[PDB]
């Protein structure tokens, strides 16, 4: 640790790594600053779900999710316990009790907004969906021009989905995969496609896959090493950054102050650029702290001199969902190709195919696993096999269609009753729905009121904007309803629901790009950078201007690597001394 | 990964660790393997609550422990849900689903029992309570001669409580302690004796505890290192052990057969001593796969060849637990040496006291603190500070009331309404009972069913022995709700209740240790070495054969230090090349 | 608003209603135990898609309550039992107990 | 409430709940024998549960 450095990253997810991976492969001196510390074993910030034990017990995996998940605004609470013995004390009030925000308005909340303060951030537990957007959802690179706009969006995310190892491969032979895709394929034949998920993720073995996190995009071992003898890389964890210093004209960053948590020391670090990636929430916290927007309720008989949208324009998915148990007739149609003479456990019970025989509605793959399994397991009632891999089935947004789809399962804790219904029966829906930007709709900072950290207190003041956007997502409802039907019924205490506001954790907007601050009323220009700052950046999914369904982080990585081409045009390394 | 060792450790949690350090700092070339990954950060094993984020937010700790317990026996689901959909599929039985074990009779079983697979085993979530066993509770290592066993018995407590770091000092300026300490104090006052519970634990800050854990106790660094050049130690995570391979003879262990779970490769590790330390079952489990003791259903009509005490007189401690809200007298007293004037929130408002005056009833650091939180947050009703530590008490196991105590708070997941009471005011009360060893109760293994790791199937055969166990479990409720009732009412939700059955986890007896095998129905000796074996030695809460209250880790470590001894004077280390 | 959409339900020889040679009920007569399920085909498609059309029906009025989301309800919850003596013209062609008088 | 309070569950099979918090000092059968009015002869998954 000294302090002056080429670059300084301030957050280690996925987006900070973007952003590390472009700039130490080109030579410049770097170091990144991460509130939270290593905690994902020796690869810095994999995949947390990467290990034998979570590939075997998935279900588990939630209480991982959980645990390093913590709620930005909780309102004051305000239930009655009246059985409370009478010598136990208690106040006349519902005073500010538990780390609650009296700033905050329960009915104008986002009570299921959240933040991870980890090494790799969210990414050591996120699901790794990574879709790109269509142009209906997706912000514009280039104006007037919209093949140009295309070409753009296609160079920046063929190479993200590389930094991500993207791909649609990785289910192919799951039976339960292809059970799902096919009747959903058929079921809509001419009007809308099925695939899999794009998921980043590379499957290793017939039982493992290795999910994808920030460690996939830049591994984060501090540099020079011996596989990279010539970059200059530091990680340092535990370090709360708490503001970027501007000059008297409001044209240049001078420093960043930051709070080593183990030691206690402060220290203001220098570089030539200073790269933002603390996440949707904290990226604006820091700028408010800085003195960009303003602290406190806002007023527009008062508009900040900095960045008056910084704030502003938030947007939140509003995401339904459900659970089914697969119809008799799928389950029967996985065994359609087979002969089964006599009668299960006993002496010779058969079950056996034909290969190739083009009477058979299934691949000889699928006969094979099927026979396999009922001829083996003669007990079990089921055709699929016991270690057949999840549905990740999806059919991606589109005008007539205008949200996007998971059709699924991943990390989930089943009551001791949907722990009566064999997994294999199990697919989750979960469909996200874009949100309209509006302007009142806000991310603001207390003056009074501190986090955890001591940081001025985020609130939120949001409703789901009237118009087009809570039509969409009554309609969204109705379409989960519509297509879960046609591969079973409802599991019962999982039936069709609107998740909480803001669980979905896809927040943006709070820091918007547009190519004009006034009149696009944004914060950040194409190239991430902060208006009239020569040296600030911004990345993340606060930089997404869009109403948009799809999972955002594919787009906001990709957004990065067109700032490090800026950045790459307009800074020069220190030599290697 | 060469092939030849002269010791090999099963396992890492806290006490293969102290195999490790003993027998690494003595200059033996030692393996140790472990199923489960490093996932701890950067000290290898450590206690996961240590990073800064849970020393803010320790109840999101509950889903960190959570995460990593995996049930060991779980029965058929017998749960009717008729509610589906008639077009789902439905099983006209409760088949065997979702890794149920229909082996196990739910109504003898320890449904609570849970096991841990990662680097520093369950070390790295544990409470890190230490207290030793009085006579009681303690097997004896020295027979007919009680003041030789007791000196004995402190010279291995005394080092283990250094390896763990134990103290009874780091809640000593705590307000919440002292309040519910000195009352307590009081009112058993010639009766009883209370005290800080040992922990395992360090303070660094006033607002950080560095918690032990395995780490502690050896770092798990592979050696030859720059801190310890001359020392030889190689950890192997993602290893399933599988078999220690017998020889014909019945008096020598051969070698170690492993299976690497990451390249799937199984070899055979060769070693001259042999230590498992996999925990009760899995110890237990892994003896039952090499053919000590017999598999399947237990049938005295054909005692087995070796070991036949395996797996029976098995114990688990009766959990009784409530929580409570702090009496109104108790807050009052708080603030007892004040002086209020004036009027919160204005400049009125005075709270001060007299440093040193003798008619004060707390010392001058309470008041202090007391007047500093009042003075400077007049906004908050209660006296006590925010960042006061918790409370940490004990009233250690006697045979006027043989159970052991917790006072205190850990990891727990509030409700929407305990979340409604302030945090300062609500204490946690466990009790443990001790459970008398009977032949009848067992832990057995599945000659059919396989676990996730395609091992024979863990099954209990397990109910609380009538008579003076059960009748001290009901008389240690009642003394639950005697004492708690002193420092204030039961919180709604959280009245006194047992536990379910296992989910205290300290399973001990499955491999007991005692002085001769067919006399104290045991199998290891007093050196921890298996009957009838040169080489084969067990280490951990299996080898405890007494009933015992009090948390058990310590007495285990304890017990593998004399090992150690025993190893050390008997096996010559390789030499160094 | 409240919203119950009602299936019809095929009969079924196999779907019965009988009663204990043993066991007894709270008035000391024999015990009645159901044999019954959904019959496959029409009825069990029927379902679904009444299921489907709440759902889309609904919408037109206001999104779910919390709680009280789409679900089928308990088999039997509805009281509406039929067929344990069924009416027709003939006893052994009709498969029934009673006539078009409700003469036995 | 009132429809409640008149509505008597015709068939309800032998419960098979597994309550393991109980003290050790209170008796607990060693089988879900059949106990409150249960019928031994309703197998729980043909049944007609809410039929009252
Ligand atoms: C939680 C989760 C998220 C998730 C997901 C499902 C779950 C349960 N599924 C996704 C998937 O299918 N698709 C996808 O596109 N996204 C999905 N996500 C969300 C995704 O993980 C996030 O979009 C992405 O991780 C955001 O990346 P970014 O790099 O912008 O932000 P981060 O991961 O939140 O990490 C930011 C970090 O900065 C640190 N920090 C915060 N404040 C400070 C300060 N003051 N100083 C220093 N560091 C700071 C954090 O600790 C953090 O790691
Ligand atoms: C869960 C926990 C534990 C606990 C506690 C509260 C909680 C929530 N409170 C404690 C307390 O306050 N005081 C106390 O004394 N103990 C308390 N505990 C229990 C304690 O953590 C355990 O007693 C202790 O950790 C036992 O240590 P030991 O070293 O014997 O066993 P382990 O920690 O379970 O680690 C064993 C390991 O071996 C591995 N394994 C298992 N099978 C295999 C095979 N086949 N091959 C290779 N390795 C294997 C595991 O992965 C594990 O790490």
């Amino acid at each position: 640790m000294d302090i002056k450095y080429d670059v300084v990253i301030v957050g280690s997810g996925p987006i900070g790594c973007t952003y590390a991976r472009e700039l130490v492969g080109a030579g410049y001196k770097v170091a990144m600053f991460d509130i939270g510390e290593i905690d994902s074993g020796l690869k810095i910030g994999a995949h947390k779900k990467n290990t034998v034990e979570y590939q075997k017990n998935i279900d588990k995996f939630v209480n991982v999710i959980q645990g390093q998940l913590m709620s930005v605004s909780v309102p004051v609470n305000t239930l009655v316990v009246d059985t409370l013995s009478p010598t136990s004390w208690q106040a006349s009030t519902f005073f500010v009790r538990n780390g609650s925000n009296p700033e905050q308005d329960p009915l104008r909340n986002l009570s299921g907004q959240a933040v991870t303060r980890v090494v790799g951030g969210m990414s050591t537990h996120w699901t790794c969906a990574t879709p790109r957007f269509d142009r209906e959802q997706r912000p514009l690179l280039v104006k007037d021009d919209a093949d140009a706009d295309d070409a753009e969006w296609d160079r920046l995310y063929t190479k993200a989905e590389s930094y991500f190892q993207t791909g649609t491969d990785q289910f192919k032979e799951s039976i339960r995969h292809n059970l799902v895709l096919n009747k959903l394929t058929e079921e809509y034949k001419g009007q809308r496609d099925f695939q899999q998920i794009p998921l980043a993720a590379t499957r290793r073995s017939p039982t493992f896959v290795e999910w994808s996190s920030a460690n996939t995009v830049f591994d984060l071992q501090n540099r020079p090493n011996t596989d990279a003898p010539e970059e200059r890389f530091n990680l340092f964890p535990a370090v709360a950054c708490e503001r970027v210093v501007r000059n008297a004209l409001n044209s240049e960053i001078e420093s960043l102050h930051i709070h080593d948590l183990i030691s206690g020391d402060r220290f203001e670090i220098k570089a030539d650029v200073y790269v933002l990636t603390a996440g949707a929430v904290h990226n604006t916290q820091l700028l408010v702290n800085s003195g960009f927007g303003q602290l406190g309720r806002p007023n527009p008989a008062n508009p900040p001199e900095l960045l008056p949208s910084l704030g502003s324009y938030i947007t939140e998915q509003s995401l339904v969902f459900c659970q089914t148990v697969m119809s008799t007739e799928l389950i029967d149609s996985v065994k359609s190709d087979m002969t089964i003479r006599g009668t299960p456990g006993e002496l010779t019970y058969s079950v056996t195919y034909t290969p190739g025989a083009s009477t058979n509605k299934h691949p000889d793959w699928w006969n094979e696993k099927v026979k396999n399994h009922m001829m083996q397991h003669q007990e079990d009632p089921l055709p699929i096999p016991f270690e057949d891999p999840e549905p990740q089935v999806t059919t991606l947004f589109q005008p007539s269609h205008p949200w996007h789809t998971q059709i699924h399962r991943d990390a989930f804790s089943y009551g001791a009753v949907q722990q009566s219904i064999d997994s294999r029966l199990i697919v989750d829906w979960r469909f996200f729905g874009r949100t309209e930007p509006k302007e009142e709709n806000k991310l603001w900072f207390s003056d009074k009121i501190t986090d955890a950290y001591n940081m001025p207190q985020p609130t939120f003041d949001f409703r789901f904007p009237a118009g087009r956007t809570s039509k969409e997502a009554e309609d969204m409802m109705t379409d989960m309803c519509v297509m879960s039907a046609k591969i079973g019924g409802f599991l019962p205490g999982s039936g069709p629901q609107f998740m909480e506001p803001g669980l979905v954790l896809h927040l943006g907007g709070t820091h918007r790009m547009g190519f004009d601050e006034k009149e696009d009323n944004c914060c950040v220009n194409t190239d991430s950078r902060v208006f009239g700052f020569k040296n600030l950046f911004l990345g993340g999914c606060g930089n997404i201007p869009t109403a948009y369904g799809a999972n955002p982080t594919l787009t906001a990585m990709s957004l990065a690597i067109k700032s490090c081409e800026y950045i790459k045009q307009n800074f020069t390394p220190s030599p290697f001394t």
